[PDB]
């Protein structure tokens, strides 16, 4: 077994940067809440240290959709304890099947119960919610509504066992696209929240009375009214609409539902909002502005009630993109709505809000001159989960796709002030790193991230002020330096539809976009030799790989390379380039302009990550394959002429150098792997004849390490990148 080395693991600081669609404040306890995410587990918030605590870290290699949190629910009866519906994918992208996660802990430790089905984290209809509910009155109690018509399943073992509600008949039929030939957005979306009435029960005894959202345009709701023992379409209902969300207050005995035509997060073009009077069982349309209306262009969601004061309750657009997401707020339970913003003259607005990102500036996405009636930032998207603290009127917390605002004077609004609003996401660093690099001068890492680009981080405690721009791709897929003159730097990456290359020679104090080759679709991957000479583009979508040696203003196919083969840049010696394609590995020694087959056997045809090491010529070091096939470390000292299998690795799927351990003669090499039948992340300082574990059972970041990097300048440093929990850095400790 490799011995474990104790280690400090911190995120480089982002704040942000992905979609959450559910904050969730627990009932009784003030500044208890919670955020779950689409990719990236879910979290706890610290108001001692004013910042998000990862719970789910523990997730690994094997269970790695556990890191979709499709529901959480907090537990207002005893609020030690908290409960999560996880996984990934309803399609073939997650093996596993969903579980129940419970807690007695806040989330400090679980227990897993399996299901016998998949949850969709990251699927269509994520944001409509909470699908998982605790009774209030009785918390043995929980209920969750299931995707794939699954329907309504519960656990009267505070979580432990779950069952089918066999008196529960509807399943939901509606998927967003039940043809999709790319099946992603044809799973049914199901049973998609449980709503409690707490004054039908008390302390101890099962509450009567519960109501049940499900993404069937002709029967949104259900309700039962004998503790769950039977249920009906509740009776009088609205049809042609999808209920995002369903809050009820026991106050005035009244239960609020949001629809919309889809099942969002990323659409949404009419719907309406509706109040039933338990009572009386009176429906009443309160839609800020109705279906029937044709200046209605988005459905709702963002409902919320104020727990303070229930005649006040606020509803937001799923979905406007244009000019921006619109928040309605009413104080006399929808008789009557305003608006955040107004048009005064097209296209001019006034506004209800203001909105300070001095503390994560790049949330303007480095366009600082937006065109009206566009602003920047923006105040939103995706915001499907939209919040008001039950302790403090004055609160409100908001999920878009790449942040959550809040607000702490909210009723400000009430008297025609301006409500501020600030991110608040120290510590919720949810984004999916893609590339990485550390050069041996200057800043100590950049990012190559997936939907907000990537930075330069002059300081890893530090916030960066923007992006990359001219270009700003969306996502950047690849990064490299010129070993020799490190300054010099490229990036390949998408942008509107497509795909480009940015590049620079000031360390990226300023870049500037290349010209393209034939058929880019996405920006692939991208090399620059050591003398910053030559630049070998693989891009996606193209039909080839292209040499240019004019900087990215020309280029020229290279014939022998596989279109997205992998490629890589000696670290020495300028006129040497790599690739790998499917087993076969390429080398070029003219820098670029034409490559030859070198190996096409003994590599896995899976294996797609490589890497020559700087200070040494030819030295190239190989991981991947799987586990059907065969799997491992491999490493060429000829060029790529031949490679050796180490015998002290089981499993390889990426690897990478840093500053040699004092006394050592090679760099330190990190791989994330198997070694000894453990699975994590492993250091070598004796050129491969051994491994330290650096990381832990508690720290294992799930499908992570598509991008990682040493670093040159300081021992046992690991940049660490992961896919939903951002970039991280270890250091010995
Ligand atoms: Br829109
Ligand atoms: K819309």
């Amino acid at each position: 077994m490799a011995p474990s080395e104790n280690y400090t693991w911190k995120n480089v600081r982002i704040d942000g940067g992905g979609f959450v669609p559910g904050i969730i404040f627990n009932q009784k306890e003030a500044d208890l809440i919670y955020a779950r995410t689409a990719i990236g587990g879910a979290y706890r918030w610290n108001s001692a240290t004013s910042s998000w605590i990862p719970l789910l870290d523990w997730v690994g290699w094997d269970n790695w959709g556990w890191n979709g949190v499709m529901s959480l629910a907090t537990d207002a009866a005893d609020p030690n304890r908290v409960y999560a519906a996880v996984g990934m994918y309803t399609n073939t992208w997650d093996p596993n099947n969903g579980a129940i996660l419970r807690s007695t802990d806040r989330g400090n430790t679980w227990q897993a119960t399996p299901l016998p089905f998949k949850v969709g984290g990251n699927m269509p209809g994520r944001g409509m919610g909470e699908r998982l509910a605790i009774d209030p009155n009785r918390n043995s109690i929980i209920y969750y509504g299931a995707e794939g018509g699954n329907g309504l399943w519960r656990s009267t073992d505070y979580g432990a066992t779950w069952a089918k509600v066999s008196s529960f008949t509807n399943g939901g039929n509606y998927a967003q696209d039940p043809n999709d030939p790319n099946d992603y957005l044809n799973k049914i979306q199901g049973v998609v929240w449980v709503t409690f009435d707490p004054a039908s029960g008390s302390a101890g005894n099962t509450s009567q009375v519960i109501y049940v959202g499900v993404a069937d345009t002709q029967n949104a709701i259900y309700r039962s009214t004998d503790g769950g023992t039977t249920w009906s379409r509740l009776a009088g209902q609205p049809t042609g609409f999808l209920p995002h969300k369903g809050v009820y207050d026991a106050v005035n005995g009244v239960l609020y539902i949001a629809y919309s035509d889809t099942g969002g997060p990323y659409d949404g073009a009419k719907g309406d909002v509706w109040k039933f009077t338990a009572s009386s069982g009176t429906w009443t349309n309160i839609s800020p502005i109705p279906s029937s209306s044709s200046d209605l262009y988005f459905g709702y969601s963002g409902l919320t009630i104020d727990r303070k004061n229930p005649n006040t309750l606020m509803v937001a657009s799923q979905i406007a993109w244009w000019p921006d997401a619109v928040f309605f707020r009413s104080t006399n339970g929808g008789a009557s709505w305003t608006r955040i913003w107004d048009w005064t003259s097209y296209p001019s607005r006034s506004f209800r809000y203001t909105m300070d990102i001095t503390e994560v500036p790049w949330l303007n996405f480095g366009n600082s001159n937006p065109v009206a009636p566009e602003v920047s930032p923006k105040l939103g998207w995706m915001n499907e989960s939209v919040e008001i603290d039950p302790h403090n009127s004055n609160r409100l917390m908001y999920g878009t796709g790449a942040t959550i605002y809040a607000t702490e004077n909210l009723t400000s609004w009430d008297s025609g002030g301006q409500i501020l609003l600030k991110p608040m996401v120290k510590g919720l660093e949810e984004t999916a790193v893609l590339d990485v690099v550390s050069p041996p001068v200057g800043a100590p890492v950049y990012s190559a991230l997936g939907d907000i680009g990537g930075f330069r981080h002059d300081d890893l405690t530090k916030v960066p002020t923007s992006m990359y721009t001219t270009p700003n791709f969306s996502s950047t897929t690849s990064i490299d330096f010129a070993e020799l003159q490190p300054a010099t730097m490229v990036r390949v990456g998408n942008l509107d539809s497509g795909g480009g290359i940015g590049v620079t020679t000031n360390a990226g104090g300023s870049w500037w976009q290349g010209q393209n080759p034939p058929g880019v679709t996405s920006g692939g991957n991208v090399a620059l030799a050591a003398d910053g000479g030559a630049i070998v583009w693989a891009p996606g979508g193209s039909t080839n790989v292209y040499l240019s040696t004019t900087f990215g203003s020309t280029w020229t196919a290279i014939s022998a390379l596989p279109a997205g083969a992998v490629i890589e840049a000696d670290r020495v010696n300028p006129n040497k380039f790599y690739a790998l394609a499917n087993g076969t590995f390429y080398v070029s020694t003219n820098k670029g302009a034409s490559f030859s087959a070198t190996v096409t056997a003994g590599i896995p045809a899976a294996a797609r990550k490589f890497k020559a090491v700087y200070g040494r010529e030819g030295d190239i070091w190989l991981a991947g394959g799987s586990s059907t096939t065969t799997y491992g470390l491999w490493r060429s000292t000829n060029s790529g002429a031949s490679f050796t299998k180490l015998a002290s690795v089981q499993e390889a799927d990426n690897v990478t150098f840093g500053k040699a351990a004092t006394g050592a003669t090679y760099p330190a090499i990190y791989i994330i792997g198997k070694v000894d039948n453990v699975r994590g992340v492993f250091r070598s300082t004796n050129e491969g004849a051994s491994w330290v574990r650096i990381n832990d059972d508690q720290r294992q970041y799930g499908n992570f390490g598509e991008a990682i990097s040493g670093d040159p300048r300081i021992y046992g440093r690991l940049y660490l990148g992961t896919n939903g929990r951002g970039l991280l850095y270890g250091d010995s400790a």
